[PDB]
RNA sequence: GAACUUGAGUGCAGAAGAGGAGAGUGGAAUUCCACGUGUAGCGGUGAAAUGCGUAGAGAUGUGGAGGAACACCAGUGGCGAA
């Protein structure tokens, strides 16, 4: 049962990850976009960050989890609205981490999608 | 045939440059493998499904292997005959 835990911001176009995890990465609950039977587009809103960032917190508090400290990694869809729902117990973003390429092209993405 | 120095070279003194060839080296990210934590989805689309997942995926942490390309700098900026 313990009192510190970490969270991981990750936004893409429609992508999001959060979950809720040890001082040292060890899982305990997880938030990452859905999760909560929700599909298709609905999967990608910001309410639906919200109730996959609750059920996680939830699942936490039980484990003795008081404080969080969560990341920064540019923005995205449902990112804020995620942090909203965490703002329930309440916590603080302190660490600001990135998913980048330190060449532009470092493994060449996939082509363009001709819609 | 004789001159000349404006063309064209040489000498001398500076300058900038992703010009080229060779050898070595670095960090970020992806992938795979191993292991810890954890558990039911993940992924994807206009909407789906095939896929991958309880033989424990995805996520998260740590380490290992390997290849390729070089964020920021970076600019009708530079260099090159192209």
């Amino acid at each position: 049962n313990i009192e510190s835990g970490i969270a991981h911001i990750r936004s893409t176009f429609n992508n999001t990850i959060v979950t809720i995890t040890d001082t040292h990465g060890n899982a305990i609950s997880w938030s990452s976009a859905g999760a909560l039977g929700f599909r298709g587009s609905r999967k990608s809103t910001p309410f639906a960050a919200q109730m996959a960032a609750e059920t996680a917190a939830k699942g936490s508090i039980e484990h003795g989890l008081k404080t969080l400290e969560v990341t920064v990694k540019g923005p995205g869809s449902g990112r804020e609205a995620a942090i909203r729902a965490l703002q329930a117990a309440g916590l603080e973003v302190t660490a600001i981490r990135d998913v980048t390429p330190v060449p532009h092209n470092g493994c060449r993405p996939p082509k363009r999608r001709r819609v």
